[PDB]
């Protein structure tokens, strides 16, 4: 007695994975502070908890996509589920630092399975129209967990372990498996084809020769890097660099997450009347303006944490305005497969994540908000650099 009720269940369960996979980026962060001290690491560990987790994010795309349409979406998806619950409670018998970081690339691997496997598993799955609703909640999704994470995350450690919070992301994630295990169909049309690595080689080195794809899919790196370096290390900036509470690191993060949520509804009303390329001008201007005030303000005054986030909701508005513009435009910039040039472009633009945050980590611990925003603002110009040359 499945087939109505069960058909929208199916949806349902990769948008709770998508979500426990996103907490499990952004719970962790604030909770960060209580691993740091337990393990009695320094708190330049903080940040690479994340660098770890998205580099782990960017391992396998490239492959999770092409094989699961020859071996089946069904189990290479329930895999990366079982991945998941397995080493998120990994992470609990790890005895130093670097073995909960390593953990945490571990656990950052079942990003992979979200992009490659789960949605294409949508496309081939759902009217065209239907599809858009899917992808409009996935988008919310992704919207509300860099809000909600770091809030509930704050209050987690007040009262529960941050061992806790791996089972919380493992029990969901369960919850999820079996929903996915019911519901979830076969949409793989190449099973039993075999996979050619060589052949594979090929195709994402004809993607990367494709000099608009690269320029737009860097950009989208370069220009979410401030928001994703904010989300790194608002902790360590707030709590043990400005000697505030988690109320306070909490507190601001409401404006920021919030203009980026408000960017992209306004995004929602604009888009009838707009083209993607107005809107990555319109967008432009925000994101120019929000990162020249953040850094202007903490190179003239090392501790305007007040001036630093305002100018980070006014950028944050900017992206939530011209970041799904980008994404359609660079997704239609190679006429090749769309599986791999998505994975290409999540590939290119965690790299920029990874990379950047670490030399954001560097940059703060040597310098200060100043330095922090100053790089962000290179991040900004490099985006806009390509954007002269993407666009004209
Ligand atoms: C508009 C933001 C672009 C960031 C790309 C999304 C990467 C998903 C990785 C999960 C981490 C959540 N986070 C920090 C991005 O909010
Ligand atoms: C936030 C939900 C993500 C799954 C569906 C939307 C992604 C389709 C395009 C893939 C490339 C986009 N991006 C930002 C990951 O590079
Ligand atoms: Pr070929
Ligand atoms: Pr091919």
């Amino acid at each position: 007695a499945r087939l109505g009720r069960q058909a929208l269940l199916f949806p349902l369960c990769l948008v709770l994975y998508e979500f426990s996979t996103y907490i499990g980026n952004d719970m962790i962060q604030p909770g960060m502070l209580a691993v740091v001290e337990q393990y009695q690491a320094g708190i330049d560990w903080v940040p690479t908890s994340m660098t770890a987790y998205l580099a782990g994010g960017m391992f396998l795309q490239w492959l999770l996509g092409p094989l699961s349409d020859r071996i089946g979406r069904r189990p290479v998806m329930l895999a990366g589920v079982v991945w998941f619950i397995v080493t998120c409670l990994a992470i609990l018998l790890a005895q130093n630092i670097e073995q909960f970081t390593l953990l945490r690339f571990l656990q950052g691997i079942s990003l992979c399975f979200i992009g490659a496997v789960g949605y294409a598993a949508i496309q081939e799955s759902f009217e065209e129209a239907v599809c858009i609703k899917i992808t409009a909640l996935m988008a919310n999704v992704a919207l509300i967990a860099p809000l909600l994470g770091p809030l509930v995350g704050a209050a987690w450690i007040h009262v529960l372990p941050w061992e806790g919070m791996f089972v919380l992301f493992a029990a969901l994630a369960a919850i999820s498996f079996f929903g996915l295990q019911r519901a979830m169909p076969e949409t793989a049309t190449r099973i039993g084809e075999k996979l050619s690595l060589k052949e594979l080689g090929r195709d994402y080195k004809l993607v990367l020769k494709n000099g608009r794809f690269v320029a737009g899919a860097l950009a989208l790196g370069f220009v979410s890097l401030p928001l994703l370096a904010w989300t790194a290390q608002s902790p360590i900036i707030i709590i043990t660099g400005e000697q505030l509470s988690s109320y306070e690191y909490g507190l601001l993060q409401v404006p920021i997450f919030g203009a980026l949520i408000a960017g992209n509804l306004l995004l929602a009303r604009l888009t009838s009347r707009r083209t993607v390329r107005s809107l990555i001008i319109m967008g432009g201007w925000p994101i120019m303006i929000g990162l020249l005030v953040a850094a202007a303000a903490t190179v003239i005054s090392s501790h305007a944490y007040l001036w630093m986030t305002a100018g980070l909701s006014i950028y944050a508005f900017g992206i939530g305005l011209a970041n799904a513009g980008l994404v359609r435009l660079t997704l239609f910039a190679s006429d090749m497969s769309k599986g791999t040039v998505s994975a290409a472009m999540e590939m290119l633009q965690m790299l920029i994540f990874t990379v950047g945050i670490e030399i954001s980590k560097h940059a703060w611990l040597n310098g200060g908000n100043g330095l922090f925003n100053l790089f962000n603002l290179v991040n900004g110009i490099l985006w806009l650099s390509l954007m002269v040359i993407f666009l004209k």
